[PDB]
């Protein structure tokens, strides 16, 4: 019951991303239930969930379609592997559905996992094996971007573009390099986004040339950087990435764990930039968070390498016990059907557009707002101590937490990443939900002048 | 489409990268599409029924069709499908499961749980915890990991780097620096001795000497399975793990017990390490922790480890690890129900007893059939190792036909047993009975009779 | 047994063995002043200065006699536990004297630039372990940097030519944009280029987390990278950055050390005091192999900590402090100081660069001319508007080089760049001779 | 002379030492050498059992080498082997080395300046070789416990003792060290033939575990020097050659000490009847008169570069002073001395005599746990108790007491922890042996244990 849960909250847990010392006195809310876009804690406090779980409950809470798919599959066959000798029906169905839905990008095969970190890990392993199959085993290095976030296994962590995720676990993998990215609001080059895109592309090219292209396997990048603070690159940037990868003969890995299946207002973030990656990483929203599932998709160029007469090198020696878990796959199938039938990519585009417009008005109103960024239903409000210098609030400062808490205490679940308020609701959000959130945020800023 | 047999058959493997396999092989040799499971049996799309000696993949420990787990899952999914343990929030099944796991592993001294989704995550988490632990304790040079020949620790770059068989490693090199593997006490294939106690002591001394060579001040942890699973069901001598604990105490490195297979009963004790009377510093759990019904893993730590975060160490004491689906309320609901099943039906004891019986019956098979070079087991993990000649122990290769013939003769007579190279692997649900044992042994015997060597 | 065995039993440095079957190198037999003579009596002005190293010229009785006298007295004894030797002690004091402006108080000896760099890298790592920050293990360096050939130095190089055949190299070595005005994607303003490259360096350090970074290593003027002189503001910014992020500044002075760039040290030429300095090549005028890695008081004092085994310096080669090498270096350093060759390099190099700019005006193939003191390069391009370089396979640069060699001037190429690094005793008359021959080479090979 | 004493250690980073120790315990300033004797600045004369540092193999004051050096420096002090040029002493020395190492199949030399350079060169050569042969995954190096392979990052990563490694971590990925057949200290057996076979099988299984397709080479010393003069069983190195052949990895012989005679054969590998793929030489190659190293390769390795492989066939290695004409002139004179005076045979005979005398000493004094030697490479290992083989630690006084008694009675012998190391010039005589043995005997008598 409630008292037991409150007593035991955090005591036997290593909570992600937190210092356990802070949790002795500052206990997290015990979220008890969800319906639609709202969540309710054990004490009955109700919120609009602007976190959307954690960028993943894209279809909303309480979807009977997914619950029923999960129950029926688990009643019939709770588990069987895709390891030598067997497969299962939901995994087959989901594999075909994914090659269908990502046909535009040229995806022809799926490798399943359980979350975004393993989707990324799978992608990195695939790239290395691909080049060994292609008779270029020196191609082993990975390039990624400043502010990129690619998950927490040693591979993805080595590919991350912020040291916060890396420093305590060093030394990380050799051969991982990060380069300047087109973050307009904080860059040393220019206030022109097209010039910024081009200078960042050329920096990337010159680092690749420095490494020797014959030693580089792939570039990995998010179409829109999520955990790095919702950084939307200039539209010319990703086409340049595709050109650079073609030029130096390295793979383009699109980390679509957040942008996959609609959030940024296109069915894929790459598609939103009109770019076809070689490899795509999907997780989070692909199952609406109801059951863990990830998928790494590859194109024919990549897949055909395993059709070489290469002996043991053509054995795909990867894949997790729960790869293709039939309950995961059932959930993912129902969620993708919802995404398509209700055109949540378009709803994200429109409601996200409206949301972004209202935030821009809010920015003019409240001096602590240094920057507002968004595409579809991924948005961030960046708070600064001084607009002229763009000096950020530190993790230690109180103001971001004050704004967050004023929202939370008035029924709007918005949390921070350092100095940035992050907005990533379910893709079923309405303009009315937007107006509610904007009203509460406005009141929060009014009550906390800067 | 998930109910359309001819569709399933025509799209089987076409759009998928199957684990551990050459896609060239799958155009003509199509895997069985398993459609349903009940108890210890599974049924394919064509209605063929099998005793599932794979136990899914060492993980359906409670059996198929368990209403307890199904209902727990449904009810939790109706209430709250998901919410994170990230700054600001938690959920009730995650709190409950964290407390349950520390209770069940009280004997080993486990006080905190870090959740993930599968064994590879559990291992990666253990490795990250060890490195951060030693930075917290003011010894940041302690970064190296030692593991064992034939060890399997999953497939992310960390775990893969810790594996003791190159099959999982070579296509993805170069792997992580600072991972070293040493001689392990594999009685059937070792260059030292036919005496198991002498083998344990020599392997212990070899380990010590490699640690000393690395300099202990650069080594963070030893990782090892209480009984090696994918390496081919290799049961160490009883003295080995107590020596491992002693070696770790002597050199001041952490002992990580990879219990992804042995955790929660399969080897005939609730934990493999407990089976050896050893308390690890960190325990990796997955697979059977949820009976395979929903992906879940847990990495447990003792007080010694957890308290390193209880210091003013600035940003070094922020645990910057944890997966989006860490603590998934549905996964945790499933794991709570499976653990209640394991405890209430004493599946650790059933694994112990029925496994002892299974191993005895396997020795009869070894007596009759020349190709069986070795039979191994503890609790309900067993292997039958096939060799071309017993005097030399020359193994069948992955390319050879005999192991596969024995397997197919079983599958075609209602017994799902597959191979890892030259070894037939047996890891059924822990609810297996002695009568199930005899059914499988009769089928296996007939397979060997039909395939003389 | 010389022309018949030339290259036959040899793995020649920096070369494709396929090329050596087709055309064999000149067997150089003798040297005098700034001239060299081959086995057939062909005489050349040596614009290579051996290999950036015969800084005092050939045939210096001062150095030859120092060497003979020492080898007659004591050919060798080590600096290992229990022993030392006199020339090593003397050279130690001389180096701390000469580099007093930079704050250098200790030297670790070696045999060449690669070991000097390896020594600096090991010192930096051990320093941070002594200072209680063992996570500080990564190294940052510059595009076009050249830091020798052992695995550390090779890892630190900023050109892939030295790297790709030996991969995978050391983890934790990162290279960043450097201010090469002639070829950069940012600006043609050198002050703006210096500042943008400094900010790029800062942001890469921050990306790595400064607590994982040990040191920056850089050449005051980049040599093998093609004689790239940075803007004057750049190195003060490097010192500022290293102070801000608490990483060591390693100055690779293997070429610029002891006068070639027109200051006794390149870092001095920029008014910057490094934490660690690498010296080789010209330190002994190439007469006997010798290198020295110097450290300041900040670095040295870390070993005075009660740190147990961490404070044992487990580095140093058999021939560290070789008495003959040290005697040769003492004589060469005396010559550098006695004849003020740093000032001569400054003045005659200024003159050389002026003459080269006139040549640039005259001949379309010269895209850029660069120099500081007596390190100069003429960079040849297929079209100046695009700066398209000649490739290693192209004939024109080798044609110019061969016309010089066939007219008594030893100038070789680094790809599309003619490199000039003569002895520091070079005169304006030597300059005019070389310039006339170069001019006729261009006239005879019109572009 | 007074200035030498005042500035001793003051401006210097002394190898292998804590600088705090050097403020008060100053090293002896060695001033001159003749024959096998050295003299310090105070006129104290010593028999140099260090042979400089395993390197003054022809003795001190050799007119042949001094004159070769002087005349060469008089003619041409330096010119490079870099694109466009070469020099005569370099050509001559390459041919001489290919002739002297003909038995081993050595056909090409890449020159350097010291043993660390020779090892680094071997490692780079191996990696580039396998890339040329179309197997670029072959990058890992296996070496032996107690192996010493110099101090650059590659060689340091290959070392088999952590003392050289821990202060500079993290070292290179892909370097692995295995059990070696050190009879005196091993967990397996007191039978050397059995020890050789078990260590060979441990090496095989580690290679197999790594996957042979990822391993470039094994590097090992025919007799381990800095690790404490560890002589392997005679069967071991033939097994090493068999293993390298079986798994298709290169065998690198680190002959920096054993090269050119010290162990009683012209090469240690020859002493074991084994032909390596790559050989590392330094130290004695020039009798220590001028810094020089050479890395030799056989036809198997060399032919890889004769391929149309584009840039991969460019040897982008070689130091400024590779093939330094003065160094090469010195080495040619030193090799001439080694051959004409058959110093390999003298090392064999006088070393066997030396080892016999040391065994008598072991019978005499309980502090001696073990005596080891081949040719003029010998060690006396001191232990606090023979039954347990408990060593003296670096902190203990007894080994230093024995060493100081020898030094104070005219015999220059130093320690590596608990081991007295003996490596005199290869011109050592039986008379010299008896001189040293008398002094050592009295040192032990004066310091009973
Ligand atoms: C862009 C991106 N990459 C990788 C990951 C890793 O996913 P997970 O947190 O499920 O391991 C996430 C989340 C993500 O948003
Ligand atoms: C011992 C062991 N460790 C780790 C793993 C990795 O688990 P998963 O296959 O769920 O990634 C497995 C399987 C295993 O048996
Ligand atoms: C800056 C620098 N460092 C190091 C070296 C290494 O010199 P060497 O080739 O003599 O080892 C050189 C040449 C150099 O120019
Ligand atoms: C002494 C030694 C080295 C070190 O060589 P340096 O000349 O000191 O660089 C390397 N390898 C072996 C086998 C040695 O004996």
């Amino acid at each position: 019951n409630k008292a037991w849960l409150k007593e035991h909250n955090t005591v036997h847990m290593m909570h992600p991303m937190q210092d356990p010392k802070a949790l002795h006195e500052q206990r997290p809310l015990i979220i008890q239930s969800g319906k639609g876009v709202h969540i309710t804690d054990v004490d009955g406090r109700r919120f609009i969930d602007c976190q959307g779980g954690l960028w993943c409950v894209n279809a909303g809470y309480g979807r009977r379609e997914i619950i029923d798919a999960v129950t029926r599959q688990m009643e019939e066959l709770a588990y069987y592997s895709l390891f030598p000798g067997s497969t299962n029906a939901p995994a087959i169905a989901l594999s075909q559905k994914l090659t269908e839905v990502a046909a535009e990008e040229g995806m022809v095969k799926a490798s399943f996992g359980l979350g975004g970190s393993d989707a990324v890990e799978t992608a990195l392993k695939i790239a290395r094996q691909y080049w060994k199959l292609e008779g270029q085993p020196d191609k082993v290095k990975f390039v990624s971007l400043y502010n990129g976030y690619h998950g927490l296994n040693f591979g993805g962590m080595s590919a991350c573009g912020g040291n916060a995720w890396k420093s305590s676990y060093e030394p990380l993998m050799p051969g991982f390099f990060q380069v300047e990215s087109p973050h307009l609001y904080r860059n040393p080059f220019t206030n022109d986004p097209e010039e910024l895109a081009e200078i960042c592309a050329q920096i990337l090219e010159r680092q690749i040339e420095m490494q020797a292209p014959g030693t580089v396997a792939a570039l990995i990048a998010e179409p829109i950087q999520g955990a790095g603070g919702v950084i939307v690159p200039p539209a010319s940037y990703w086409p340049r990435l595709r050109q650079i990868c073609d030029k130096y003969d390295i793979l383009l890995i699109a980390d679509e764990v957040i942008t996959g299946l609609g959030r940024s207002g296109s069915l894929f973030g790459s598609r939103g930039w009109g770019v076809k990656p070689d490899i795509m990483c999907l997780a989070k929203g692909i199952s609406s968070g109801y059951v863990p599932l990830s998928a790494t998709l590859v194109n024919s160029r990549v897949a055909r390498a395993w059709e070489r007469d290469a002996g043991f090198t053509s054995v795909y020696m990867h894949g997790y016990t729960y790869s293709g878990h039939p309950v995961s796959c059932a959930a993912a199938l129902a969620a993708i059907d919802i995404v398509l039938q209700e055109n949540l990519a378009e709803n994200a585009r429109v409601v996200g557009d409206y949301f972004l417009e209202k935030l821009l008005i809010l920015k003019d109103k409240h001096r602590a707002i240094g920057d507002v960024r968004g595409k579809g239903l991924m948005l961030a409000v960046e708070l600064v101590k001084e607009r002229a210098t763009k000096e950020p609030f530190g993790p230690a400062d109180a103001y971001p937490l004050a704004i967050s808490e004023a929202c939370v205490n008035n029924g709007v679940m918005i949390r921070t990443i350092v100095n940035k308020l992050i907005i990533s609701p379910p893709l079923t959000f309405t303009t009315e939900h937007v107006d509610e959130v904007i009203e509460v945020l406005d009141r929060a800023f009014v009550a906390n002048p800067w």
